[PDB]
């Protein structure tokens, strides 16, 4: 929705600012795992560590930051897959969240978002 | 090929080791821009900053780390687009290289590689 994209953009900009500058990072914030995770964290996607809930909320987010229905479904399919894989094991909840984001970024979901197709 | 892939895997592992541990990074090295850039740098892809040369070498790399012909072509199309866009402007050559990698990662190319899978 046009209300939530305004909000997410403001959150990306703020994450860009507060996140530590570290070596070898792309200038494009939407190419950065730490920015996406930071942004999604603020939208509450990871406020509850239950994998089923993270999955619900991620799929909801796909609808939203993407308009094309085909790409919306691809995002949902990928969110499900990434949550299933990356919430297994003994890593911390915060690191699992970061890994989920990395999995989605690697899969190409970021490219299909309105944030990327309106820079 | 299998020989090139053996070499790249060894380069990824070594980049994983030598690269600074920075906050909020995925455990998956193939999800990391700094690892990919580090790996591709070692294969000489950015050994000459001429955009035309970076493009030729990137497209060549697509054929080595991807087997599906359809995905090979997509990688090539994306490499071309990223080099064209991210080598413009006054940023340093090294940073332009990193930005190229970030552009390809964002586009999904990493997912289609044999290393990933
Ligand atoms: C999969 C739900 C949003 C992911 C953000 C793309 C990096
Ligand atoms: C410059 C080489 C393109 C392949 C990078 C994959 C992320």
């Amino acid at each position: 929705d046009n209300k939530e994209l305004k909000i997410i953009r403001k959150d990306v900009a703020e994450c860009l600012r507060t996140l530590p500058k570290c070596g070898n990072q792309p200038d494009d914030p939407l190419a950065r795992v730490d920015v996406w995770h930071c942004a999604m964290a603020k939208r509450g996607v990871y406020d509850n560590p239950d994998p089923a809930v993270i999955k619900e909320r991620s799929m909801k987010m796909c609808t939203k930051i993407i308009t094309d229905p085909a790409n919306v479904e691809n995002c949902k399919k990928v969110a499900s897959r990434c949550v299933d894989r990356e919430t297994q094991g003994p890593k911390s909840n915060r690191q699992k969240a970061v890994n989920i984001i990395g999995c989605a970024l690697r899969a190409g979901v970021a490219e299909t978002t309105v944030l990327a197709r309106k820079k």
